[PDB]
């Protein structure tokens, strides 16, 4: 069989080909201790990975090796892969093909270096890399859709029509879960809660996951928060402090629809989606207003689908039906689709073999991968 | 029995001999995908034909293999025939004679190549090809008429008198449905609607079919459109956009009567018809002002017959009666007449047999076919 | 001196009396622009004449004011005369007698109107009009002949015997250069070359002039064209396209001998000539089988004389000699003869003077002119 | 005198009639600040125009009021005109006629609204609007040509023959400088350089202007870029970052010849030009393969002329000469020609006067302007 | 006139609007006696403020009511304001508008409570509060800059561009003068000097002010201190003890550039400044590397500017000029700028009036103040 690794910008997910769910999902982070090892009797490591780092954020600088889908630190990413199969899946990469995923329009050098590492370091027998949105559409089993994939680091919109690309109408924006988390720390300081540190960054991430929700109508929610306290429920920090969060619960997610709050000129997910559809030919807009496929954990916000419906129906022409496809598996939809793709026997001829790499080195990829 | 295929420049029509209506009518188009097959799991074809292409114009370059009655792309025309009987009618061409149709004064090489293909590729047992206008007159069951056949690609006028040709007074003009569609796109851009693409070309075709009508008096209609909005009704594009079309509804069809708007020097259908009649002998002009037979879908414009009446009565001498024969079956009148002709037992001796082709090859046709 | 103007149906030719060759020869055409004058800074005219029109056929409707020897458009013919002397010869018509020419059996009204215009508009001091064939026989200096004059618009046969008319045996047929050109466009479309327009009409005229030749034996030529490619040489259109012309080179001229290809019942030039001779008295047929005088540019076809010889010797009785007089000056033979006639001092008493016109108006001509 | 304003889709150009060069050339853009005015003591404006906006793109949403030659935002266009004469030229529009320019086949409503504004708002005494290509041909002083005008927003091909329009063979495509700039941002992200924002859009425009060149042979250039680094020179962003650009330098301009890279079906400039010429009559194709007139800043790419020569000579028939007229003044060729036209005394009768507007309102224009 | 009070986290500064220098500058501290009043005849107070407290630190718990820019003890802050105008300036707050200052991103509740107190307690007629960095930039009279304001309690970086905020790129860190003082006590204990108490805290503050300097190169200074004694000069405690301070003189200030010594993850002032600039748009980074404005007494360290230059030039791209604006008035630059702002007549419409407060209470401020 083959390995499937999404290389998630925020949470790496890996598992065997043909498996319906990923077996290893963990933060794609590394931890470099801040402090001296004065308890000499303790056995220690120079660095930690994933959950091991998450054990003890208070002593670590957490660093994400992927920023906005770009590998910024190959040294650490190597560890992430190494840990993923040698320690967590406990799999020999030398014995199984592995399929990776990358955001569209990503830097060509990043892809080359990725494959160079994977062949020369982990000595994979075969390799492939694919666009995440494609895979997430595989998971739906659809022929057509426009994939509003919004991972931790990147939100990218890909229209697809019965398996033909529409490369001229891809949209990509940097606005993603990480920017939302930074914004949340920025506003949540409004109440006094500091959260200066990268550890508190990792806590405010959890506050986002658990308490934030998408406002169906921002103004209405603001009004009712100005009048009603029922919105301003509460969360407990690891120290036991109890914090409360009112309008902030939905103000932050609202940024997805009004990025200008962050200073980003690019419009929200809804507007970008509409614009992308418009950039496609009139013929396909018929079907691409249907089959809007949400994907990624950034789409896991409660009420996101409803807001998308509202917005797009307002933007889209009259007499045009909108259908937001919002499966429950959104967090995994990419990995599942990669599993399906790798399982296809027809696809088995697509893998870049160690032979082809030896024939052509890291620049082979552009001739093979989609 | 024998097959009857009109080989329509815009919509191929085929069916069994003796059938009163064609069973397969479809656009004579092929589709070559513009884009990469990134959804590798989708089963796909290198090209599409007819309705299959029409499913998904947004991803295809639509190409008509017949331009102005000339086969410009034998590679695709072969597919059109192949699809017509092997896939749609689901008929063995090896077992049934097939009767084709061609515009008059057409290039001799096109006819030769046509028969060469049909004998050598599809191995038809017997073959014949006839002038479309003749067949359309058969469908009327008349002995005499002047056939103002106006297909998608060609408009050609043939006077016929009790089954004798009048080859000296045939007229042919390139002005046809396709030119009208191009003109419509040209003017309809006046309002902003772009329709640059071959897909939008295929939409504007439908706008023509559904909304355009022939002005009984162009100036009057222009005036009332300048004063009355009741003319400027509306159509819905596949994306759901709603467009409105005023004087353009009848300005475009008017080109049939004033081709100079397109820059073509040749006069309109009415003038050409009159001129052709005049080129016949005085004896037959008596009857050829009667029995004017409209044919082809280009003649399906509402009010066309009335305008023809008006114009010809104005051009024709006094005391001369004009009678525009305008059956409801105009779109099919050629194919129906071919069906009748093939059904005639007397005609069964006219077919060019596989024997005669083997005796004489592709140049046999000139000695046989009318 | 006097002006001599042949008023050629296809190429007007004019010059001074006593001159051995015409000084102005140009197409008898006018050009009415098809299109708007958007380049406002260009100085322009509402219409063009002759070579000025020929400069820019692509923007003009070329119209011949003379059809089959009948002035169909006096408005334009007036321009042709006006241009001829006021602009090209740069001669005052008010100061010089002018001699015109007309086909025999031509409409009496055309002759009346011609002289009415010439006296009332251009105020010529003196006027005469003569039959073209007569003049062409003058140019030969013969006393007897049968003149097979074949201009652009009309072919007319006049037997003449020592200066006595034989009005009972004149033959006239519409078959002429223009009909040949139309036929050539008709057949040459066989290969694909469209030539729909009046401009392409004027190009196909040149194709006729340069490549066509008369078949000594049509069947033999057809056979050898079916076997030999050496016939099918080639011509270059003004756009630079290169066309080839095989049997068409001689098929078209053959129409002169078998007009039935065009549907005209009247027999060919040879048959008509023979018939006319037969309609003369037995006495003169002795000499009229000799002194057959070719004339007009339609007779400029290579090998025409040989074919005439063959045909007439086959039709004519045995022991009868045939002699086709085929000078090199055929294109001009009418005008030259008119020059000679006008130069004759004896003829100076024949001119219709401005005095006689004032005495009797346009109907004087029938009492004077031959 | 009269004002001449090209109303450039990307750079408005204005100056006095009879001037050989425009005095005001500036981006046709407006700037709406993104951020609060916290430095209350600073005197500020609600919006900025042209160079004032360009001073400080980092705080502005740059918006072009003209998209593909269509005024999309009359509110801002009004400012552009207002600034042009009241602030930059410092001219009273109430006292000088002004001549505008518009792309051919443009929406009729846009032209009406344009003149309505100019008469009712700026109270011009006289007005005219003309097709840009015409003017650019004036600047050449030619009688004939085919104008491959390629502005920022629109590329449109107009054949012209001695001042007669050929409206039947105009071609227009949306592919222009702006699309090229978007494509450049799209590909240049290949290296990592983000350029998400409208400000970075305006920087990448400069990268295009300064570093891009047209490949004489795309494949050869690609090969040598794959082998040679000498192509991949470098540019400095305003922040001082230094970027390098290899094959991208010529890949982007190549889109002009292969728009399919952008997904546009319409062929390149060369193909469109050839097709347009072919759509003209055979007569004029002789001269329109000569006198191909380049125009617009999109044509300023180095080596564009050579590529055009190569392509057209390959497409055009043999024995046909091609002559790409490539003056150095291309950026201004429209405005200069408008200056010439307005200077013509003969043209002084063409202006639409405030009187005629009062007589007939905004719909007068269609009866007057070309 | 209006009062200007900076509400300095470490030294409150107050004076009249339009004054070039603050008239009252004093520690923002209160003193609560530790001990019984056994000398009953002495007249005494329950608490002391500012300099009165500083008279007799040995008997007082010094408490700063502002911690890291947050009012932690409203009871004492009220006294600070009360003393400031009723006792030191000897001004009626009921009669003069007062302008306060606050750090950016500060808790919204603190601002509300501030204005509530100032209106309800001191009954100010008018009120405004502004960001300190803005004011400090006013004092420079610049349109653009990035303000590295480092007060006693907070260091906060604000980029400003021609009076538009860049709220997305503000940085704030807790590292300030107070943390430096704590660190100094921590290290200076290395030599034996205890300084446990809040009084000795207030002495070590003076040691910092008088002896510490910023190392241009920490390693070099460490080396030379390891070799040279000339660094280790000396200070006299109030008791007359004489202490010496070597590498400690510059080790402590170095923390500003390497906060990790204190365990703070956030990078130094230089790194934060660079990062903030980077978070601004490329357009403005051109000018924000210039016009770096130092502010606050924490910036008064000798050689700080040089180190900033060095660091930023090393971090900033090549060919980018850096200009550290380091006026001599740094301690007062905020207050002076507030004076200027209040003096502006245009600003007089910005004050929140007692009327508006009565209309809207403490929550008015968010709608008014920047
Ligand atoms: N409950 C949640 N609600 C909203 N966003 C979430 C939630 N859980 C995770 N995310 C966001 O999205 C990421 C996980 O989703 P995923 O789509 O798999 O992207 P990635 O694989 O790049 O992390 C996060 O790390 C976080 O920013
Ligand atoms: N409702 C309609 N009104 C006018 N023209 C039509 C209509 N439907 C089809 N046509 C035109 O004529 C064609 C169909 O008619 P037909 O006479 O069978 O010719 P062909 O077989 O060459 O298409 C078209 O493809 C179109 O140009
Ligand atoms: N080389 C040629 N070969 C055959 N026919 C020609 C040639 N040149 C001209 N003609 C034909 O005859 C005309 C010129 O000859 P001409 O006898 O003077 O008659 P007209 O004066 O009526 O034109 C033409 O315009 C053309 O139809
Ligand atoms: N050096 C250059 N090379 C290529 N294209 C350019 C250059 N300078 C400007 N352009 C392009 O063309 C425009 C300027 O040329 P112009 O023909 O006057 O059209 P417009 O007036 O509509 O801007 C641009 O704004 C840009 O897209
Ligand atoms: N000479 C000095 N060198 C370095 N820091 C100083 C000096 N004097 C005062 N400071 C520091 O900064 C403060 C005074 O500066 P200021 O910028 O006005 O901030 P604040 O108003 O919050 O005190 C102090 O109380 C102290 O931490
Ligand atoms: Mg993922
Ligand atoms: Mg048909
Ligand atoms: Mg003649
Ligand atoms: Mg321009
Ligand atoms: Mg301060």
């Amino acid at each position: 069989a083959a390995l499937v690794i999404d290389n998630g910008s925020g949470m790496c997910k890996a598992g065997f080909a043909g498996d319906d769910a990923p077996r290893a999902v963990f933060p794609s982070i590394v931890g470099r201790p801040r402090h001296q090892g004065i308890m000499v009797g303790m056995g220690q490591k120079d660095s930690y990975v994933g959950d091991e780092a998450q054990s003890k954020r208070g002593i670590l600088t957490l660093r994400y090796p992927i920023e906005h889908g770009i590998v910024t630190n190959w040294d650490d990413m190597e560890k992430i892969w190494h840990h993923t199969f040698y320690n967590e899946l406990r799999v020999a990469p030398e014995e199984h093909p592995v399929l990776l995923t990358e955001a569209p329009m990503n830097p060509k050098s990043n892809r080359e270096k990725m494959t160079q590492i994977m062949f020369e370091t982990f000595n994979v027998p075969a390799f492939y890399v694919s666009i995440q949105a494609v895979l997430s559409l595989y998971s739906s089993g659809r022929t057509t859709g426009i994939v509003l994939d919004s991972g931790d680091g990147v939100t990218h919109v890909v229209p697809i029509y019965e398996g033909f690309s529409l490369p001229h109408a891809i949209l990509r924006i940097d606005l993603a879960g990480r920017d939302l988390t930074d914004y949340l720390m920025k506003i949540l300081s409004e109440r006094g809660y500091s959260f200066s540190t990268t550890a508190e960054r990792e806590i405010v991430r959890d506050i986002k996951e658990k308490l934030c929700y998408v406002a169906l109508d921002f103004e209405q929610e603001m009004q009712t928060a100005a009048q009603s306290s029922s919105i301003e429920k509460s969360y407990e920090l690891p120290d036991g402090q109890v914090i409360t969060i009112g309008n902030e619960r939905f103000r932050a997610p609202e940024a997805l629809f009004h990025p200008s709050v962050l200073g980003l000129e690019s419009a929200g997910i809804d507007q970008t989606t509409y614009n992308s559809i418009m950039k496609c030919d009139v013929d396909v807009r018929k079907e691409l207003y249907g089959n809007i496929v949400m994907s990624g954990g950034t789409t896991m916000f409660p009420g996101i689908a409803e807001r998308m419906q509202k917005e797009i129906t307002a933007l889209a022409p009259s007499s045009m039906k909108v259908k937001i496809i919002a499966p429950p598996e959104r967090k995994y939809s990419v990995w599942i689709g990669g599993s399906i793709l790798a399982s296809l026997t027809t696809f088995q001829q697509m893998w870049i073999s160690k032979q082809e790499y030896d024939e052509s080195g890291p620049s082979i990829v552009h001739h093979k991968c989609f």
